[PDB]
């Protein structure tokens, strides 16, 4: 609320299958102690990135996690937050919208 | 006095009509002395942004300028570079391709 803070992002929606690249500008974080936490009723997931994807402590380029439901029929809004494992500190939540998508290989 | 460096970008192409948002992660820059240039034979234009768009001296979020031809039929290659207006220093160039809008 006073430390962890999301300042700006390149996109606020993406495929329910995950895998979209997100550029997130934030206040100073520690690459070894930071994560991007997605949440919804009874569901939680984390963005995928390496410590090398944290740029000068103030930006993170990561890939969205897949949503709980790949058969999503209509868009669904979830929360996205920076989370610090060490002390469980969380930034204020930002809205992220998962969108229907189809994988020809998955029926 | 130091050097300009483009570290990572969200996209390396966009419409010839301009207006695409680019996230550019770079080495330390001064928000009051930094620009992003697009250059090609007989053409040059700057990325559009304000000092507020320079995040903690290491990232710039800007809009691409319209290319010289708003009706491209095929891709055109130009260079995108960081540029300091005070002394006109430039970063190594990154290939950027303007594309047909249609």
């Amino acid at each position: 609320t006073a430390e962890l803070k999301i300042c700006r992002v390149n996109r606020r929606s993406g495929s329910c299958l995950g895998g979209d690249e997100i550029f997130l500008l934030c206040d100073k974080v520690q690459k070894e102690d930071i994560e991007v936490y997605f949440t919804g009723p009874g569901w939680e997931a984390r963005g995928s990135f390496s410590q090398a994807d944290v740029h000068r402590q103030v930006a993170i380029v990561f890939r969205t996690p897949p949503y709980a439901d790949p058969s999503l029929q209509a868009p669904v809004r979830v929360s996205m937050q920076l989370r610090r494992p060490s002390d469980r500190e969380l930034s204020e939540p930002m809205e992220f919208q998962y969108l229907p998508d189809t994988d020809d290989r998955h029926r």
